C-alpha cells in the first residue's frame, strides 16, 4: 500500500490496545518522505508523503479495526555518553558537532552510533560513557 | 625584552601584592608561543617560548621586586549563552561546534564572540543568552 499521509501517532506503546505491525527503518529514514520497505508482518509499504511534515518515531501509517502499521527505527549498537555536569555536556557536544557526527541529545545523555575512532575523543574529553543497544527516536536535524 | 619561559602564574588577581603590568593580547594569541607587543606600561615584549607549553591567562612573563609582567586577553563584546538544562547545553554546544565557532564552555555558560548571524541560531535552539563584555580566559582547543 502507498502511504501519502500519517493518520495517527503512538503516544505510549505500553498502553496501546491494537496490534502494532512495525515498519522498521534506519535512523536516516526518519528524514525522508519517500521510502519502500516491508513491515515485520510482511506488508509492502511505500511511503510517499504528500507534505513536508517530518516523520516521527511512532507515527501511524495505517489503522484497521485491530491493527496499527507504525514506523520506528531499528535497534542498533550505540554509545550512551553520560556527562556529569553542564560543562561536560557542553564540551562533549561541541566536539561531536565539530566533527559533524550525528547524535541525539536527550536530557543528560548524548546518543551516537558506535564508532571506534570516537572513543579516543570521549576519553580525551573525560566524559563517562556506556555501550548499549538503542533505537534513535528523533530524526537528526540537518 | 625577550621572554623564552614563563616564571609564574597569577592565582588570584585581587590578592596579588605586586603591581601588574599587563600584556594584553587577542584570544588567538594564547595558542601562540611567538608574538611581540607592548605592555600597558610601555615595555616591549617578544614572547619566544622555548617549549611547547601553552600560554595561560594570568601567566607571569617577568617578575621584579615590585612588578609582574603578566599576560591576559583583551576585553571584548561577547554573547553569554545560558542553557537552563543539560539538554539545552548539549544542543546549543553541538550547533556551535557544527559551524566550527570558537567558544569557551565554563560551568553552565557558553562564551562566543559577538556574531550577528549567530543570534538566529541561538533563538532557533531556544536558549537564553545575554550580550556582554568579557575576556576569554582559556586558549581555544584546536
Ligand atoms: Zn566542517
Amino acid at each position: 500500500m502507498v502511504i501519502t499521509k500519517i493518520v495517527g501517532h503512538i503516544d505510549d506503546l505500553s498502553h496501546q490496545i491494537k496490534k502494532v505491525d512495525w515498519l522498521e527503518v534506519e535512523w536516516e529514514d526518519l528524514n525522508k518522505r519517500i521510502l519502500r520497505k516491508e513491515t515485520e508482518n510482511g506488508t509492502d509499504i511505500a511511503i510517499k508523503l504528500e507534505n513536508s511534515g517530518t516523520l516521527r518515531y511512532g507515527d501511524v501509517l495505517y489503522e484497521s479495526d485491530d491493527t496499527l502499521i507504525a514506523i520506528r527505527t531499528k535497534l542498533e549498537k550505540v554509545y550512551v555518553i553520560k556527562p556529569q555536569t553542564m560543562q561536560e555536556m557542553g564540551k562533549m557536544a561541541f566536539e561531536i558537532g565539530n566533527r559533524h557526527t550525528m547524535c541525539i541529545i536527550e536530557d543528560d545523555e548524548i546518543l551516537v552510533r558506535y564508532d571506534k575512532t570516537l572513543e579516543k575523543l570521549i576519553d580525551e574529553v573525560g566524559v563517562s560513557y556506556e555501550q548499549s543497544e538503542r533505537r534513535f527516536k528523533e530524526p537528526f536535524k540537518y
